């Protein structure tokens, strides 16, 4: 039997990922997905608020039945615990303007410049991958003065993921200015395939059915169908 009830930590911090109803309603793209779900799991589902890093110790402390953030999922984390309602792949992508011609490739990167934002993945894992290969990589400490550059042609390209990019680069005018270089490269054992809820191993029952509901979502392109909707890209690219 199932739960009666099923507690969600759901923090709302990116507009674009979530937000908050002044009529008291929550609304988000990942609410979205946990609706379906519960309708699928065929229990009730609640939001409580509570930062990523009280998440985790919620969870621990079976505060949380379930934790549902912009929180990447890993392998190593796997081994901690279970995950699964994958929302998208957080891969990589390229953004360079209609004017310079670049293609997904090392080779075309090299002499180009390329902007990251610190404290990432990418500028640790460039330091090393794309050092020995002749390319130029700066760390940012702004996420907006990223865009700022490449909107002023000082980035050749930034490596960034496709959903992140899109439903916010492309959201904004700026991507009207400038949108090129869809599929990129990177490492996605860094950020492992993508994002999705944190469970428990012991969630065999429920990890069975969430991942049955995703697979139906799937099978009737549900979740592509959203995606289209919300942002057209590719979540297989990631």
């Amino acid at each position: 039997a199932i739960p009666q009830n099923i507690r969600i930590g759901t923090d709302p911090t990116y507009a674009p990922f979530e937000s908050k109803n002044s009529q008291g309603e929550l609304v988000g793209f990942d609410i979205d997905l946990a609706k379906e779900l519960c309708k699928r799991i065929n229990t009730q589902c609640t939001f409580v608020e509570n930062p990523l890093d009280a998440l985790i110790p919620s969870l621990k402390a079976k505060k949380i039945d379930a934790i549902m953030s912009s929180l990447s999922i890993t392998e190593k984390r796997q081994q901690e615990i279970a995950f699964t309602d994958k929302l998208y792949a957080a891969d990589s992508r390229l953004v360079v303007a209609k004017n310079s011609d670049i293609q997904p490739t090392v080779e075309s990167l090299k002499g180009k410049r390329v902007g990251v934002l610190q404290g990432t993945t990418q500028e640790t894992f460039g330091n090393e991958h794309w050092a020995p290969k002749g390319i130029e990589i700066v760390s940012y400490q702004g996420q907006d003065n990223i865009y700022s550059d490449l909107t002023a042609g000082r980035i050749d390209a930034a490596f960034q993921d496709e959903v992140a990019a899109s439903e916010g680069f492309l959201k904004q005018p700026v991507g009207k200015d400038y949108k090129f270089g869809g599929p990129s490269v990177k490492d996605e054992k860094l950020f492992g395939v993508g994002t999705g809820m944190g469970l428990r191993k012991e969630d065999n029952e429920l990890r069975e059915a969430l991942n049955k509901a995703f697979a139906e979502m799937r099978a009737d392109g549900t979740y592509e169908k959203l995606a289209k909707k919300y942002f057209d890209f590719d979540v297989y690219g990631g």
